[PDB]
């Protein structure tokens, strides 16, 4: 049973300045939720009970977000917002959130190694926080279900258009079966010709304790290479992810994500669409002059 | 006789309208395009020629103070990466104005908050800027209030008209008349019922005030700031500027989305990608709908 998960969150989030000048990338609101909350929500509903966040300096707000906020709870009760005061309490209840500091930044490989003693001897989940997934079955849960079966290192995938492939990590299927591709090798951001498929891994993984040894020997320790050297000995699995994927690596990415998820809320759906119609009308008019 | 050189931004709000985003971080740091709302306000003030700002802050609002200082660990990462355009943009933020802080001890609204500023401005005219809208203007909104001050030298208020329904959301002027761009306030009521309201002209959290206002505010006292404009009106009548620019209220989650969109569309770097995306959303929503 996979019951533990690792979110690396040590990035200084430069792509988002000046929003992130003095506050973390992962706290940026997506609709009105911090990005990080979406990821912990994924994990909780996937049945993870314990999360380790590899954090850095001045990311106190993440730790605060998932605890009881006394001065807020008071202020909410003392104003009636009872539904809200309950929503806030639930956030602090999603999972047991552990923290470790990445000492200096040596990438998602060092980061995964930090988890070593915490997970110890289980299979664990890693969730980079690079995209938000809307699904009938939570994205990670789907990776776990392929794990429950094959019990090897499973990867989460979706297809992407050629001439996009240098942005992502790439499987190399010889076989494809059910909802589960079968991995023979792996490449980190290949040139469109170098690339042996149009399938990218979407910052979701389930891994084995084993992977720790593996990750240590290999060593700027890229995590993919350790999936590669596991593939030479033995072949892994990949799940095609049911659901909608919103990349949030960009300022624009985020705007899009805010909009699409916004459109899922009945209270904002119509207000939003109406507003977008009127922006376009206004932009056409101004343009024909 | 005196130039307005100082401004007061109250920022002690717990920002409930924005939960859960604001559970563990301040309302005023929420990004509008990619700038914290608070930065828009300091930018207004800076370009209006304000040199010194006092923020009345509260608990766990360190991020505001940090935002406007040098960020050593970031400067390193930027320098050691080439991004010198950025490292220069960040340095400018920390240069907009001289930013002072005071903690509001207990939460007793603007008014009390304005009183905190007393000793800091001492004996000048000062600006207050609540942070409830962004104004896009040829002339920065506050500058326009200051220009009416330069002449009439009374307590000037910043105004724009609003549709009848929304008058209970605002403070409403009560003119006798109007001359060029400057109304002539006779009284003021704080968010009245739509019939009780004696105009459709609302104050847009911009004020220029006199030291005098301190005394005034003390006697009155839950210290509403409007009532102190009222008791100034009993002795003598105030002035109001109609504001030139385009106004984006950010009091609401929706308000902010709209503000992000409009200001986004004004930035050449993002304008086309954005607009294309918006066209695309509607096209896709029509298709899905016809089936």
């Amino acid at each position: 049973k996979v019951r533990k998960a690792v979110i690396p969150a040590a990035g200084l989030g430069t792509r988002f300045l000046p929003a992130t000048k003095a506050q973390p990338k992962e706290m940026l609101p997506i609709v009105d939720k911090p990005a990080i909350q979406y990821i912990v929500e994924e994990a909780a509903e996937s049945g993870i009970e314990d999360i380790l966040i590899i954090t850095g300096r001045n990311k106190r707000s993440i730790e605060d977000h998932f605890d009881r906020s006394a001065e807020l709870e008071f202020n909410l009760r003392e104003k009636g917002k009872t539904e809200t005061l309950k929503e806030m309490q639930q956030i602090a209840d999603l999972a047991n959130i552990h923290y470790i500091r990445q000492k200096e930044p040596l990438g998602l490989g060092h980061a995964v190694l930090c988890a070593e003693h915490f997970i110890g001897d289980e299979p664990f989940a890693v969730l980079l926080g690079d995209d938000i997934m809307v699904s009938e079955t939570p994205a990670l849960r789907q990776l776990m279900d392929v794990y429950d079966v094959y019990g090897t290192e499973v990867v989460g995938v979706q297809s992407v258009l050629p001439e996009d492939v240098s942005k992502y990590g790439i499987i190399n299927t010889s076989g494809s079966q059910g909802h589960v591709y079968e991995v023979n090798d792996l490449v980190e951001k290949p040139s469109p010709e170098e690339a042996p498929s149009e399938i990218a891994v979407m910052g979701r993984y389930v891994l084995n304790s084993s992977i720790f040894s593996v990750l240590k020997t290999i060593g700027e320790i890229q995590l993919t290479d350790a999936l590669r050297e596991v593939c030479r000995k033995e072949p892994i699995h990949a799940r095609l992810l049911e659901g909608n994927r919103y990349d949030i690596g960009d300022k624009l990415g985020c705007f899009k994500a805010s909009t699409e998820i916004g459109l899922m809320r009945p209270e904002m759906r119509s207000q939003l669409l109406a507003y977008l119609e009127d922006v376009i009308k206004r932009e056409t008019k101004e343009m024909l002059r």
